[PDB]
């Protein structure tokens, strides 16, 4: 898992992450792609830290949209969607 793939798959989610509403088909497709390609614990930790880096690159979006993104796209995660989670301690 590389952070470039994370960014490419989450790029269609920026409109929903800034303007709310419902995540489109492309954003949910990217979310499910990322979820299905991060299988092993190391893959999931890598993807989590890539997502944290991306969130650092967007430091002015609040959390609620990203919190509702997994349920809206039909996935379930074992971590909260938060800037302050520690990815390497699960
Ligand atoms: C936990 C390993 C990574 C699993 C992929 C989750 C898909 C991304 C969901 C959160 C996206 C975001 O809130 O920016
Ligand atoms: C595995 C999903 C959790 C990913 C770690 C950080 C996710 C929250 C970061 C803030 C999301 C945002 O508002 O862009």
């Amino acid at each position: 898992v590389t952070c470039g793939q994370v960014d490419a798959n989450l790029a269609p989610c920026v409109p929903f992450l800034t303007q709310g509403g419902e995540p489109g088909a492309a954003c949910c497709s990217g979310v499910k792609t990322l979820n299905g390609n991060a299988q092993s614990p190391d893959d999931r930790k890598t993807a989590c830290n890539c997502i944290k880096a991306a969130a650092n690159r967007y430091p002015n979006l609040k959390d609620d949209a990203a919190q509702s993104l997994p349920s809206k796209c039909g996935i379930s995660l074992n971590v909260p969607i938060s800037r302050t989670i520690n990815c390497d301690t699960i």
